[PDB]
């Protein structure tokens, strides 16, 4: 029982443990002679549901009263994790329930690793989403997140003879506690069809429909009683639509929030994933309106409603907006555009060609025909802009054009965002400033005012308080709890820096973690690691530009340097890599299974000991991250410069005592401005040292002919060193890295190796290690999403962010 | 506030209300200001399984401890209808809702109106089964039922310029508060594979793995605290099994629980209905097994387990049976053999050819290579046996095998119930005598005992109380409220056949019935009919046996003898028919047709004026057979003798005053014997007559050209006088009326019209018509299902039935 978890008062822990008996009678329809450790998981979250509801009720009921201006925040993912932890944590009971359970005699921490994960995102973006809705609660805002309820989420992850192997993520399976279906809110959702031009405006006829039923799912702020709403659509055939036949294909149309497409950073132009882009737009937007006629001039519109598109995934907003306003509500176009770029705001997540939707004409022209003449009609409008402000620049027009030439004419979504949105953000310092000089550069020289920068963060709750109580206890002793939800007061930590008490504490808490996952390694997964060894790990997707094989060609010298030299000291290390790969993604799955080849042989060589081991984690989610984040010693962030939009592992890392290594990209750059060059483990090039690459070409031959090491290494691959009864299974890997290496591996590998001898050095010295892990904490305060949220709301929404206390519950 | 209603204590009504208002604000996550009527129903909903549960865990706990013989009922329809109203009648809690909602505001009576049907039934066959799962319940049987949870249940007929149209019955959209899923119960059903023979034994390999999820539904018994379980299985897709396809595909396996097949009397052999029929039966026998193994000589297994076989649907029950005794827990056969035929019962629905199922050999081939193997050494060991007592009668070895020589080879399912159970009843004594007769003959010549009659019943609780609580009331004020649960006594009636007070009241209640449906028929649908007409009603399903034609070619002669002499007076009559006909059943469809234009013509005639009207009810089903049968004056149960193997709406319609013209079929011959031929409308062809006119051969044109007014209705079909704009739109009802009528409408039709004008100078005598009504009433005794089912308990079961109130709740 720790101070931060809240109170355990004699009359909280007798109601909870009467209603806990309550519900697994009357709700779960059980009794204690035939309960399992699931029964109790639904009684506890059910218990805990029933404080939320008072709240829940009460804060939509105010926003109706006071009628403030509404955030909508749109999102295909939502990556969620478990929510009940969240949720004690949020409303102050986590205490109060331990007592309770365990007076039960139930062990609350058994309990809670029965729930499934809400696994509704890929990984960055997703978990993005998630973070902001759990801090635009706590600031306070009349924040609404909008997206769609896959029956399956993410794919679970299993590794078969060293092989990613996939496995639907069927996790409404036993049902879910927290969701609250709303089927008398349902909606017409259209597609196909035709367009008929009548006397008065245009008609979209002889459209099939699909009915949108929405499920709404508490979002509770940090102990100020406040409980947004994140609503999630699922998709219904209508009754209207062999007789047998007939009614099994209804699926047909219920296929549409079937399933999440599995990419990270990469665009498959699919039909299902352009439905379920118009699906999720269609519904959010007549839920929109509906609520707003509550609150027919749509001039006041834009300062009672914001719309943020999370990336273009949700671009189709902006015509669909016009649609209705021009068809439906009979506006002039000038005024109906007006309204939506006034609304309407656009946040860009990467700069990488592949990741970038780009859709075929064709599809769009079938699927949804009013749109696309929306379309060319904004794009006929903006370049008549251009070509005002740029005369006779017809390079310009084509470059800025929405619609793009060659093989398959395409809309590119991303120009859309920018000509109808008032805002358009970057992710990182860096990442803005990229999108300014390259990408968007025409677009930035015609509006400059549009461009903006908002830093991503995380939420201190879920990534401090609920993963690692016992640093956030150790905190809370010295400076308060105030950080919690204005977690700059870390900076408070700094004059502790020579503490002698507190770097003991810091270093202690770190070393209970690391025992702590070690056992649940062996637990689950009957795995090997040695606690006193360095935590070297890497989790984050699976990805080239991510490259995890940099990270491989590290472990293969450091075993190669070993067999060279077996009696020489060398520091410990456990290096751990996971993160799922795309099921369509070649060289990723092959990634995975080097990295596991890798530790067949490593894990398995007696002169090696203990003083090395590879280990790949399985199924890296929210919950596992939750787990080893705490337990780290280094974070490998180690993407070539320019590509990482942000990176928010990064920052998990750095407020749960871990040192980073890593590239000057992404976030790295303003994390190790805060924390101060010499706390960091910066190598590599920078972004322009890959530009002069660029120009003068990149040939990894050089490196290979220069580096005999990385020479060794790569004909270790090559022969089949690591591939015994398959010689040349990495030939493809071999191949790409020797001749179309997109992300140049072999440049920053000297660097990289240097770069992790100087943290070994280091981690030789446990208090200079452990008062530098102190100087990162200390100035992480910068990377809460409350001040990115904060940023978002004055300037690009319009609204003050709150922290008072809503009228109790 | 009625007597039989139970009793309004001012403890419970406050306890109610309090609990409806924490539903309403934690269940339903609503406050009074945003509540609608479906809210509320919901809150109500939730209040009253509140109640249940208690009971439901005690009892399942009573069986644990007292181990009794287990009965499962197994059927692929289960016809509940709605739940609410009867769970409050058998629970006793209908005043205190009452009242309880009363003061908060609302009509209890509104709020029942919203509850979905739970149709998962075509018509008798379902609601039987229902019937029967009540009085089990209420005579203290350790009973279960078991199905199949189709999501979408008998579609809801609309009727669109006369004729039908199907949509969808989406029941779960708004959820179903009464089920409880029992994910943690989910077992595996193998299809298709192959066998592999080895050392010892047979495997069945390769197999196709669909999971089983259960979902249990609590069956109240009245006013004994008993509540037994309904045990539906869902179709669930393993986890197992491009990424994005792979998992929309998941779809195919979880069809098997989609919908259920719309027939009535009819066999449509397809492979999805074969695999829903094993689907059922693999998932019902492991679980029966699994509670075995917890109450290994399964010699003790008849002892401890009886199943009834509801007609042939279930009927792999019987290989599946032997297959896991001999396959998996390897007994002998013989001993296997014996187990088998000592649990398993078969109840006939019918002897209707068309509606008998044979499967085609190459499809039980294909899905089920280890049952087809069984029921061939099944064949084998049988016909030895038919061999042995009739030497030399080979003609005899074909007839009764099971396996079907012809253009392709089929497996007789009736056959197969017959071999492998020790009891076979027929469900009316007159339908159980024409199976020993001639359909089952040659099996009743070998096995003599086996052979059984168990007329069936309905309960009194959903077809009396429930549905007319005013006919109760009058009932209970004279001879007390005993007989709800002993039907028999409302012998004790028969002494207030002159009894003036009690005619009034028995009349009184029903001209308050009339008025009430005359109500319901404008307020939904806007119709326009007299309450001082006789209320002549036929509803059932659709179909030519049940001869719904010779109806309408009375009600055309009716119209005619107006026309012909339209100032002579005429019993004023409200023709009232309804029904579902089967989707692909065209001459069923035809015929729904032909009565709404029929009403089309007698409807709009001015010289008709309102002594005649004709109504199609649409959406037939249970919750509207509880709205229109207690307000019926005329019941017409008139199908060809010897087609209709009971009929069961014809007891409804006894039990609630309503007098019976029909004919000599089902269990219309025992109504007539109880009651007394004096007080019954009979008339038509017995079965003899009807065995004498095939000997003969039947022609139709004989009584064309010896009944004028016949000919006269015919010439007006033919002609187009009912479809103007349509001159032949009735040709194929002509020319099978003429030349193909394989139930001789023509042949009943003088006898037919004779009777019915017996029953129009009854009505002109309100006083004896009531008192002929209070005669059907109270020897309405024997056809309550209590009386069926404690007849199954002793004579097939081997278990006594109980009034015993359970251990309170
Ligand atoms: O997932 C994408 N982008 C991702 O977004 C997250 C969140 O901003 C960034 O931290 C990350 O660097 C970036 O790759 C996408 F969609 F752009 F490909
Ligand atoms: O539905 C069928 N049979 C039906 O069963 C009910 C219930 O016993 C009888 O009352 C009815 O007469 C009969 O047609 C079937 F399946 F046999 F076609
Ligand atoms: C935070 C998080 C990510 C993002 O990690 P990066 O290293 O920024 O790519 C991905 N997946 C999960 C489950 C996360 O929690
Ligand atoms: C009782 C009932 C039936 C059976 O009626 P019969 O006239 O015996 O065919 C059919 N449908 C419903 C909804 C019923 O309640």
């Amino acid at each position: 029982q720790i101070s931060v978890r809240g109170l355990a008062g004699v009359e909280n822990v007798t109601e909870l443990k009467k209603n806990f008996n309550r519900h697994l009678h009357f709700t779960l329809v059980k009794d204690r002679n035939v309960a399992t450790p699931r029964d109790y998981y639904f009684a506890l979250a059910h218990t805990v549901r029933d404080h939320l509801v008072g709240r829940w009720i009460r804060t939509q009921q105010h926003y109706y009263e006071k009628d403030p201006k509404r955030i909508y925040y749109l999102s295909l993912e939502f990556y969620m994790g478990r929510t009940l932890q969240n949720t004690m944590v949020n409303l102050a009971l986590e205490n109060a329930c331990d007592e309770a359970t365990y007076q039960l005699g139930l062990d609350m921490e058994e309990l809670e690793e029965i729930e499934e994960d809400a696994g509704l995102g890929n990984g960055g973006l997703g978990r993005l989403a998630a973070c902001f809705l759990d801090s635009m609660a706590t600031l306070g805002l009349a924040a609404y997140g909008y997206g769609i309820r896959y029956e399956f989420g993410i794919f679970n992850q299993k590794i078969c003879g060293g092989w990613q192997m996939e496995e639907a993520d069927d996790w409404l399976r036993y049902g879910n506690p927290w969701e609250k279906a709303r089927p008398e809110f349902t909606l017409p959702v259209h597609f196909y069809g035709r367009v008929e031009h009548t006397s008065q405006g245009a008609k979209w006829v002889d459209t099939q429909v699909v009915l949108a039923m929405p499920y709404d799912t508490p979002v509770p702020g940090y102990r100020n009683n406040v409980v947004n709403t994140m609503r999630l659509w699922s998709a219904k055939a209508p009754n209207d639509f062999g007789y047998i036949q007939a009614v099994l294909d209804r699926n047909l149309a219920e296929n549409i929030s079937r399933v999440l497409y599995p990419n990270d950073n990469f665009f498959e132009g699919k039909e299902l994933r352009l439905k379920q882009e118009y699906f999720v737009v269609a519904a959010t937007l007549q839920d929109i309106i509906r609520r707003f006629k509550s609150s027919t001039n749509f001039d006041a519109f834009p300062d009672k409603v914001a719309i943020q598109l999370n990336d273009t995934h949700p671009s189709l907003a902006i015509p669909e907006l016009m649609r209705v306003l021009v068809d439906l509500e009979r506006l002039d176009w000038d005024k109906a555009w007006e309204v939506t770029v006034k609304t309407c705001a656009y946040t860009n997540h990467t700069v990488i060609p592949e990741a970038l939707e780009r859709w075929p004409v064709h599809l769009l022209e079938t699927l949804l025909p009013r749109h696309l003449q929306i379309i060319y009609e904004i794009n006929q409008r903006f370049l008549n802009r251009v070509a005002a402000a740029f005369p006779g620049d017809v390079d310009r027009l084509r470059r800025m054009s929405l619609v793009e030439e060659g093989a398959v004419k395409r809309i590119n979504m991303a120009h859309l965002c920018i000509a109808g949105s008032h805002a358009v953000n970057g992710v990182a310092r860096i990442h803005s400033e990229i999108l300014k000089k390259t990408i968007f550069k025409d677009f930035y020289e015609l509006e400059p005012h549009k461009f903006q920068n908002k830093t991503n963060g995380i939420t201190p709750r879920r990534w401090l308080v609920l993963c690692n109580p016992g640093l956030a206890e150790i905190i809370a002793e010295r400076i308060g709890e105030e950080y919690i939800s204005d977690l700059d007061q870390l900076r408070k930590l700094l004059s502790y820096v020579d503490d002698e008490a507190f770097i003991r504490d810091v270093a202690k808490v770190k070393q209970e973690n690391k025992l702590k996952f070690a056992a649940y390694l062996e637990r689950e997964y009957k795995v090997h690691i040695n606690p006193n060894s360095l935590f070297d790990v890497q989790v984050k997707r699976i990805h080239e530009y991510k490259r995890q094989l940099l990270n491989c060609l590290h472990v293969i010298t450091l075993y190669n340097r070993i067999k060279k030299e077996p009696n020489k000291f060398v520091v410990p290390r456990t290096v751990m890599i996971g993160g799922k790969a795309a099921p369509g993604y070649h060289m990723a799955k092959m990634i995975i299974k080097l990295i596991t080849a890798i530790g067949d042989v490593v894990n398995h060589d007696p002169v090696v000991g203990d003083r090395l081991r590879v280990i790949f984690l399985e199924n890296y989610r929210v919950s596992l991250a939750e787990k080893v984040i705490p337990a780290a010693d280094l974070s490998e962030q180690i993407s070539t410069a320019g590509t990482e939009a942000s990176g928010t592992g990064n920052m998990k890392f750095m407020l749960n005592g871990a040192l980073t290594i890593g590239t000057m990209d992404g976030a790295n750059v303003e994390m190790a401005e805060e924390a101060g060059e010499e706390n960091f483990f910066i190598f590599g090039m920078r972004v322009e040292d890959v530009d002069r690459l660029d120009q003068r070409g990149y040939n990894a031959q050089e490196y290979y002919d220069r580096i005999p090491e990385l020479r060794q290494i790569i004909e270790q691959l090559s022969s089949g060193f690591f591939s015994p009864k398959q010689p040349d299974l990495f030939k493809d890997i071999v191949n790409m890295l020797m001749h179309h290496d997109r992300f140049k591996v072999f440049a920053d590998y000297e660097e990289y190796v240097k770069c992790q001898e100087r943290v070994s050095a280091l981690y030789k010295n446990p208090r200079e290690w452990t008062r530098m892990v102190i100087r990162n904490i200390a100035t992480s305060g910068k990377f809460s999403s409350d001040r990115t949220i904060a940023q978002y709301a004055r300037e690009i929404w319009g609204v003050e962010p709150s922290r008072q206390r809503l009228p109790a519950p």
